[PDB]
């Protein structure tokens, strides 16, 4: 298991998203769907000249899979996935310029809701999520889980848990105060307000 330090400003980011006092806590769903989304745009589209990147699987879609026993809210995506790379070093690259303008913004009267124009969507899950574990499955790559309950560090390790194929895992640990996001009636409703024409199959479990 290595641990790692955010960049300071993602860490800022954070903090801000944990600390901000905001109610319209349930646009992390479509965020999350959003990055599966982008995933599976990827996969797809790369799949058209080389067939063979769809042998870890052919079908590409979107599950959100409840879990009151664990407290767990996950979203499955059969998307490209993620290398050791992305969750290291490229993905934090990349969110560092998103961070800045989105925290300028909100200075200048954005409110958090808006994290996803600035590509920096992921974050939002700590609006409802205490922990946030990521498995993650990128072709010619090893399966890898990322974690992080915020406070400045993530860490990453080679999983040996259950085979995945291909895509990403994000496994929200719920916060004790934010359990209506295991209810069926509140994901319906959340993923008809803002996700309504996302263009895979998103499929939600019931328990
Ligand atoms: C918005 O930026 C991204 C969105 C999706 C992804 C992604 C993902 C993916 C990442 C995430 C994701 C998961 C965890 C963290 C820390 C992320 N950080 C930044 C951006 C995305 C993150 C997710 O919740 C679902 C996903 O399907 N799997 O392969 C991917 N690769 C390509 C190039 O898009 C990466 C960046």
């Amino acid at each position: 298991v290595e641990t790692f330090a955010f960049q300071a400003e993602i860490a800022q980011l954070m903090s801000l998203i944990i600390n901000t006092f905001y109610s319209n806590k349930e646009i992390f769903l479509r965020e999350l769907i959003s990055n599966s989304s982008d995933a599976l745009d990827k996969i797809r589209y790369e799949s058209l000249t080389d067939p063979s990147k769809l042998d870890s699987g052919k079908e590409l879609h979107i599950n959100l899979i409840p879990n009151k026993q664990d407290r767990t809210l996950t979203i499955v995506d059969t998307g490209i996935g993620m290398t050791k790379a992305d969750l290291i070093n490229n993905l934090g690259t990349i969110a560092k310029s998103g961070t800045k303008a989105f925290m300028e913004a909100l200075q200048a009267g954005a409110d958090i809701s808006m994290i996803g124009q600035f590509g920096v969507g992921f974050y939002s899950a700590y609006l409802v999520a205490e922990k946030v574990t990521v498995i993650t499955k990128h072709n010619d790559d090893e399966q890898y889980a990322w974690e992080s309950s915020a406070g400045g560090s993530f860490t990453v390790r080679t999983d040996t848990g259950e085979p995945m194929g291909r895509g990403t895992k994000v496994i929200l640990h719920l916060k004790e105060d934010q359990t209506e996001y295991l209810e069926e009636r509140r994901i319906k409703e959340i993923v008809k307000k803002h996700s309504q024409f996302i263009g895979y199959p998103i499929t939600l479990f019931v328990e």
